[PDB]
């Protein structure tokens, strides 16, 4: 059994019990992935819990290895999904939607120069690789970005990309997006419409 933590300080006795009990921890959450271990609320919208969110992959509460070794035994993590109606709220999302997500299934994006320079190193690399993994098509010409239904991600203030494209007539959008969009396996366009 694989499992991928975030956002939570695994004890020394908790990668013992792992180790014992023919659980491994990942370094990275893959469709190999059973579940992943999130921190205690309130939630914090991590690179790992997204990927695991778009991939169908279950997420379970903190209490779930304490459980395992107060019981001497591994415990269904079914038994164990995360809760966070708070964050459900704020997001407008439901954990226990568990499925791999199709709302970036065949959709091109265009990511502007401001944004991908701005986010160099870790920032734009999970941003490439939530989308990636999630079915999207990354376009690296802005010519090519013309191209009809292109998801055009620009920053609101500074960047001559978007300003030129929303010159034009094209729509363009805030990266926050794609976070929101994964959660709730649907892209709401109009709330992320930048003026
Ligand atoms: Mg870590
Ligand atoms: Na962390
Ligand atoms: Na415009």
């Amino acid at each position: 059994t694989n499992l991928v933590t975030s956002s939570f300080n695994l004890t020394k006795p908790m990668k013992s019990f792992i180790r014992r009990n023919g659980l491994r921890v990942q370094e990275s959450v893959t469709d190999e992935t059973d579940f992943v271990i999130l921190g205690s609320p309130p939630l914090r919208r991590t690179h790992k819990f997204l990927l695991a969110t778009s991939l169908g992959i279950p997420l379970v509460s903190s209490q779930y290895l304490t459980d395992c070794i107060k019981s001497g035994k591994v415990l269904d993590f079914r038994s164990y999904k995360y809760k966070d109606e708070e964050a459900e709220a704020k997001w407008g999302f439901r954990l226990d939607d568990i499925h791999r997500r199709t709302c970036f299934n065949g959709k091109r994006l265009y990511i502007t120069k401001a944004i991908r320079d701005s986010m160099v190193g870790d920032s734009i690399h999970g941003l490439y690789s939530i989308l990636e993994t999630s079915g999207a098509e990354i376009v690296g010409d802005i010519k090519r970005a013309q191209e009809k239904d292109t998801i055009i991600l620009a920053q609101p203030d500074n960047d001559q990309e978007g300003r030129n494209m929303s010159a034009t007539g094209l729509n363009v959008y805030k990266i926050e997006l794609v976070a929101l969009s994964i959660l709730r396996d649907r892209i709401d366009f109009d709330e992320f419409l930048i003026d």
